[PDB]
């Protein structure tokens, strides 16, 4: 059963711990790059770093995916756009009015699963 | 509305957004590093750096905690441990057959509070 408990007190100001995103890409995603850690192949090309602000999520998403990740795109509350990086391939899927909490999945030499973990808005 | 889905086939070795966690404790925990990303402050001492391996999760946790996180420990699947690093103040809760999927929280000179988003078996 998914949830969350918060512990502690009431100070401090707000962080996540998903800090930033990448991804190798060609006609699929060969690899994400979640917080500078990598996961998937060595095809190819490095996308630039993404990297959240300050109270900055994941807003909407387009993902198209098959066997395999296609594609990506985001786009985040602050209207800042990441991708579409990989092909053409596969069947697209969007999320609306989120807020992206994680993003876990599979890969071997390629992207081949994505697990995300959101509020729906 | 707190929810997952998932995108892709079912090949590849699995991996977590959540990659490492550190700590400074002292009393208290003065910050969380996670993947990397330093939260909170300087004081306090800097504990080894924990990092998950594939299919590994945090399984079971414990928080001391009062107005800011006090003491965090826990134990993942497959049978490795953190901590205990920080204090005794506080009073302990802890989770329990669980799969840790986020750690957010809040944050200045030390680590006020954590946001633990979770699988609750
Ligand atoms: O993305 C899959 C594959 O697409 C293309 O064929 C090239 O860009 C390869 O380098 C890459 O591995
Ligand atoms: O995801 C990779 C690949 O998997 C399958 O072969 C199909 O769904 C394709 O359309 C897709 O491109
Ligand atoms: O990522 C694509 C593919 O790469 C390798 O061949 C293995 O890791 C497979 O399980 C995986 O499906
Ligand atoms: O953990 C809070 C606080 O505890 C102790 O007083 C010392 O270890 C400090 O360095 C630390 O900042
Ligand atoms: O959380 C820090 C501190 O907050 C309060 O002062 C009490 O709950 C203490 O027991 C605890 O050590
Ligand atoms: O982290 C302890 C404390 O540090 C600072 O003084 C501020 O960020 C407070 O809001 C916070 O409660």
């Amino acid at each position: 059963s998914l949830t969350h408990r918060k512990f502690g007190g009431s100070g401090g100001s707000p962080f996540s711990g998903l800090s930033s995103i990448a991804v190798r890409s060609g006609s699929y995603l060969d690899a994400i790059i979640i917080d500078g850690v990598h996961h998937g192949g060595s095809g190819g090309n490095l996308s630039p770093t993404f990297t959240f602000g300050s109270g900055e999520y994941i807003s909407n998403m387009t993902i198209r995916s098959g066997d395999y990740i296609d594609n990506i795109s985001f786009e985040t509350n602050m209207g800042r756009r990441f991708g579409p990086y990989g092909g053409s391939g596969g069947s697209a899927n969007t999320l609306s009015n989120v807020k992206v909490i994680q993003i876990n999945g599979s890969a071997g030499d390629y992207l081949d699963s994505l697990d995300i973990y959101y509020e729906q808005y």
